[PDB]
């Protein structure tokens, strides 16, 4: 598990805004679902090349014209989609 | 700065595999990059509503409508998506 007062006091690197028990609660959950899916993801990268080691090489940046296709294919599996990765484009598509 | 060995930590809960430095590390730019594009649009939601309290509402979800159509609108922004913001995209994309 994360550490409450470490995301929380991160937070603060980035607004002056006081910042709710609560508000702090679901940032830590959405950032232990990403551990999850980009572990998850870098192990199936690994295995095929052969590895039993996840390296950085297994965390990939698809090249723009293939990650737009991905993006654009993603936008049709938002009904099953869960809350947490729904959060997670939300803050993505509001930053941007 | 997430302590890198309790990220590596929580990484081992789903995947048996061995785990390099340089991979650990590239997650917890990931995670930073989060912690930061969350608070910021989390302060915009605050200042919305006219508050100085970041709370858990301010971390949302709008309805499957909007998000489709944002997650489309994003699908044309790659050109000023950095890394960090493609490598979770990808990994969005490539899981679940």
């Amino acid at each position: 598990m994360l550490p409450k007062a470490t995301v929380k006091r991160i937070m603060k690197q980035h607004t002056d805004f006081n910042i709710s028990a609560e508000a702090v609660d679901e940032l830590c959950n959405m950032l232990e679902e990403i551990i999850k899916i980009t572990t998850e993801v870098a192990e199936q990268n690994a295995r095929k090349e052969g590895r039993k080691t996840i390296k950085a090489r297994d965390i990939k940046q698809c090249d723009d014209e293939r990650l737009k296709r991905k993006i654009m294919e993603l936008s049709e599996r938002t009904d099953k989609m869960p809350i947490l990765i729904k959060e997670m484009l939300n803050v993505i598509t509001s930053e941007l």
